[PDB]
């Protein structure tokens, strides 16, 4: 029940294990894997792997590469082409599943290559897990009953304080389902919400409505957001949008 | 030349067609010709013509029945079903003239039917053209200053003040207009006007409304976006949203971001 | 003494004249002056003048003359350079007469040559010497006609229509002893239309050499925030090389 | 119907008349009613009153005697004692009626006094007195016809904004005084000279919650320290705006 | 005054008393204490006490004794019942000290039974961390040296301050404040009070955030009547 | 390369000089430097000098002392008389290097007296800047200090109050401490990061540019603050603190263009 025999059962699945490949994001629930699995088997027998891929951004990628390479493992990345799948380049309420798909057979075929004994993600105990499942890849925190409590006590007695307090989200979720994503779209969707996010909004979404941008802000940050208007108004457009706007229900 | 010999010329062309049917919106222009004809040739000798349409308020509609009839004229309503022609329901570029075609088209059959002699409508300095339609202010070479001075002269003070706008002009040119999405805009655009925006656009783009206002009163609005929000949601549209540029997007900006917004405007 | 009684001395005084030349501004005041003329002698015998300058704007000209025509009156602009004048260049506080010197001065050459029998202004009763020298006559003054006169016969003859955003000269935008330059006035005269047309009527662009000092009603500056990069960046290409907001609001100095 | 039959209905029933007492308050009813009395009947026929009171603010008092002279009226104005009717000083639901009561009750004791055939008032159509004659109600006026007819009149100059009955400040069962009349006219009127002509400042002890109309919030907060500390010194401990806004 | 004289001395301290009693409330500094306790002392001879009552909030209690947990400590809750007391059922301007009387007597009796030595606190019933001269910068720099990244960043204060003195709390205007205050932090305000006159709330914000609030204005004004109140209002003063 | 990299580049500078005096002014940068040379070189091996100066806000100097010490340092407070050299005194656009020059001559002094073999501050991306021989970026500062634990350092960035001044502007304790007292006022109003741009009768407030719609509330009581301390006319930049860095790309250009035309 407490966290040592949770820790416990973390290290001997590790121990059983003995070289492992790890789906690396950045998240502290990664990074606790990743530095128990290095504290366990030793940087030689563990692969750490960030993809990159075009529904999340460059800057997720590279902080990620940065991190692991922090903690003192041998990172790799590998890139993904999601748009070759036609759920997930016509964005089906289904693409999810195939976009994990997609990513669990890359780090599997990665795992075989090495000669690692299996695939380990950050999953912990809180559906969407059936690709993981699918695959054979291990959440071992989520084995070891790790709620985010626990990972956080863990990381603490580690003494892991750096990690990606910026939870990734699929650029996906900024086109209606049944519209097509395209390389073009995409870098747009990405460079306006990097201009927002450059202005002091952290937390925004640029949805796309082809030749609308549809801006979801915190509500409490609008009043603040006025003095960018034409700014961000005339940026957008320049991005390709023909019509900027501000969704007056505020972010979801 | 001078306003008199202008209004001498509008006097010498109503004596000589003795009956007419005048196109009346309530606006100032059509007031004046309105005016001057009952003045000229007495109310027997005129008929003036008010069409309510799908692309008109009954609002503005109203008016301007009212007005014509203050001013003593006998008024014939007339109702023009603008969606029946495929290029004003599919909203093409060239939709305005098919809409002008028909509105002379009723109008020319209304004077045929009464005997006037032409239709005459208040435009100053074309399907009327084609129809054969007079407008006389034009034609004595009245400007807008002209029309207010023999306005104030006659002692006209009432007309309608705001011209309204066709509503397709709220919808993307290949746009089906429907009855359900211009009473859609027409209520969206009611209730935001009766909350103190008196200058506003809802552009409808399907699921998403696009409100333009001016952009000095968007820092005022703020305190109404949520029931903004569930009021125009709950007239149908799925994502209600305030344009930012503003209504007339560029007029205000500096000259260098002016041009730009006008080499991106001129790219789509 | 009565309304009518004012009105019929104003009518009395219109009639000997017989034709006369109207300082016209677009104010209810001179409207009334204006209307009057109109009424007894006829528009064939009135002139309405407006003169145009640098110290006052086009769009107050403009309007001016668009509202004389709207009564009824054959209207003539005339443009007066007040900046020839080195009282009015050096900006000190007996400038306004100068200028009144010049602009009457030039009224009553037009009236040399038009043949009319004085200049008319819209002067009433509550710096006229300049007036006075030049045998204008303020016939509102003369019949005893206070503001509250003025509206009344303004309302018996249906006068509905007058400028009531009455111009001031752009020399109050730069302080005592400053030399104004066609440079400056352009300056300041481009900045103030800018910001009018952003929906801002009152407002002053205060000049302090390379800073612009914008002065708003108070109530009018939290709608301002959206215009903020680009009245900072239209200013400076005016020239100026700082553009501020005067946290005190309009006229927060006058001290 | 059209304008000009409502029109001449009124000037039959002033010609009818021959001699009123027009009770004036500066809006633009009243001075729709009082310069067509005075254009039908004349100057000597017609006699403006305008009431002054505790309860409604000296500045519109002030405003519409001046514009009864502009407009050519003689004009006399008449004080008000609504605070010594107990049913209006203890601030009732039944406060209204009372007010009206003393109120007509005065405009006619002076319409008896100088030969007038009827008190006249501004009230229209879209609430009936019997001791006085809406003539623009009975002539079936909105305000649509106001308006207009006031322009054709060249009429450009009335009370824009009323302050109406200084009684809704207090709660329903609260005894007016004139120490806490007197506080919420002072903030009122300074919250006025700020630029906001239409405003409340309810009174709720020592709790002020001021009403603004909603699209105002905005422009206000510039304000809000100043507004602050002057309703302070005029007693209020607390200073508060009602975030649902004027009604 | 270097960090290591100042975290030497608190070691010091500890090791003398042997056995403590944590009065913890979830704020950084006494996560600090309690960290330091569990190490130098152990875990079987720390209780962190986290004290739960109804001037302060559930989010706040439920917090603090997950933080203590996540820390390694054994952790005892306590129900204080203060409304229970005429001085803070009334509201004096005295309440305070009648509350702190209940607390420290509530630990005291806690500690004299499980054998602790000393209730400890967090202030910067002895705080070794203010007997360290421990400044709220050291802290920080204690915490992240020792890991610590979890900690209740807004400290909140006693419901009591919503009410003026004198008037009589109960569990219904209590719970109505509460409920108010948690809705407005929910929009993006943490910092607010609800205060309660009764039938109006007069709701006091951090002034450089009340232009941010407009947005709100109508959803505040609703849902605050359904809380109870007939008028929802906004002090132009801004917080205190 | 990596960060662990240029960690030993840093390590091997700083084992090499034996004894170092750390230039200390609380920045991140510094704070780095500093703790890198105690945990290199020891604490009875390095000095930490904070130099205060008619131009550096006394909250800034003892903050500074304050953190040193946090870290373990021995440091020592300076005080330099930039006033007494006229091209300080003058506010002339070369009066940056002759405030340097008497810093480091300061700093040289206090070397020479303590046995160190080299001053180190911290510039990064005879006088010794070791974050920027050994390739240290910001994003690198910022990893490394992560990674020793660091929590604490000025995050509202100490400048010379001589930025407030026009060039050619005689600076004097008076309007220095004017400029100083205003920019402390709106400090305490919640606007941490602030300029009041000095132009004798005239303030010209720079605010980040997202604060400035929360500004309104105080506009009178800085108007009437301001006009105490002095200033004639209180006034706020439409341009904002850092004018330009957050525009579109078109008008970052414009604004580039504006700024460059005064120099
Ligand atoms: C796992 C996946 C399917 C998304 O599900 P999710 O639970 O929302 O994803 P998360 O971002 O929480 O990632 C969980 C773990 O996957 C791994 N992971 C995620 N993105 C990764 C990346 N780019 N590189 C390497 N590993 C990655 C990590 O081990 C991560 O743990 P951590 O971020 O908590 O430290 C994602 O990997 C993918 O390929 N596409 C996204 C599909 C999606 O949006 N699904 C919605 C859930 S119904
Ligand atoms: C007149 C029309 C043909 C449009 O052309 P337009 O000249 O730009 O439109 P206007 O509104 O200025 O019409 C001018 C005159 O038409 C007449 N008119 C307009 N709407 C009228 C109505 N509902 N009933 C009667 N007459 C009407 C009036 O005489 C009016 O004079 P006014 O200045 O007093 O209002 C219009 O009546 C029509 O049939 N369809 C409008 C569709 C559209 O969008 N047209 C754009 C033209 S570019
Ligand atoms: C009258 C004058 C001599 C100065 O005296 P003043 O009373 O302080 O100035 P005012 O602005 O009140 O002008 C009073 C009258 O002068 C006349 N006047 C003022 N500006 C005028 C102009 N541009 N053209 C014609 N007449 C003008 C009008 O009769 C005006 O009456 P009104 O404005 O009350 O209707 C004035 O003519 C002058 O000095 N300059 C005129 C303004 C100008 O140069 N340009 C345009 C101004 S918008
Ligand atoms: C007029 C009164 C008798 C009540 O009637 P009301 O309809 O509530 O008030 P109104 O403001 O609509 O008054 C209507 C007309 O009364 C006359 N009137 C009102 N106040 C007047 C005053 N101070 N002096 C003279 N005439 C006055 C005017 O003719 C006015 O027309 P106008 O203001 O539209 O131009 C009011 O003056 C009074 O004495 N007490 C009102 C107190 C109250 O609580 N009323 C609640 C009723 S909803
Ligand atoms: C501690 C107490 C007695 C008063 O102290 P205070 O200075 O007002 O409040 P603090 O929150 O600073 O309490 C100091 C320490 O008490 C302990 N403490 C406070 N609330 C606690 C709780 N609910 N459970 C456990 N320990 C608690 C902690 O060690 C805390 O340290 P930290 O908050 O700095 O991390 C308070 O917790 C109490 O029981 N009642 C409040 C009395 C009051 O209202 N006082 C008004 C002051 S004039
Ligand atoms: C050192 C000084 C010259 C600032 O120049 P700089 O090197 O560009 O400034 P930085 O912000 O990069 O600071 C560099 C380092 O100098 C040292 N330093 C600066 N000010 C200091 C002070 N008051 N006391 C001690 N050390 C100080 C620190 O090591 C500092 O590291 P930091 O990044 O943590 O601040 C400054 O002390 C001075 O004399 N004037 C400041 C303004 C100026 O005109 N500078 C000209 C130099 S470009």
């Amino acid at each position: 029940a407490t966290l040592a025999t949770k820790k416990a059962t973390l290290v001997a699945a590790l121990k059983d294990l003995q070289r492992v490949t790890v789906a690396f994001s950045g998240g502290i629930d990664s990074t606790l894997v990743l530095k128990m699995a290095l504290d366990v088997l030793g940087r030689d027998n563990v692969t750490a792997v960030v993809a990159n891929s075009e529904l999340f951004t460059d800057e997720e990628f590279d902080k990620a590469m940065s991190l692991a390479e922090e903690l003192g493992a041998n990172v790799q990345g590998t890139t993904l082409d999601y748009l070759s799948d036609d759920h997930i380049k016509n964005n089906t309420p289904d693409s999810w599943y195939y976009a994990k798909k997609m990513f669990y057979s890359r780090l599997n075929d990665i795992a075989a290559n090495n000669g690692s004994a299996a695939v380990l993600d950050g999953m912990i105990k809180n559906p969407g897990l059936k690709a993981r499942s699918e695959a054979g890849a291990r959440s071992l925190l989520q084995e070891a009953d790790f709620f985010k409590t626990d990972v956080r006590a863990l990381a603490q007695e580690l003494g892991l304080t750096n990690w990606n307090k910026v939870a990734s989200c699929s650029v996906s979720s900024r086109f209606p389902y049944g519209t097509t994503l395209t390389h073009d779209n995409i870098a747009q969707v990405m460079a306006a919400e990097k201009y927002l996010r450059s202005l002091g909004f952290p937390t925004v979404r640029v949805r796309f409505h082809n030749d609308i941008a549809r801006i979801e802000l915190p509500e409490a940050r609008i009043g603040d957001f006025l003095v960018f208007n034409d700014r961000v108004n005339r940026q957008l457009q320049s991005l390709g949008f023909r019509y900027v706007t501000l969704d007056l229900g505020g972010f979801r």
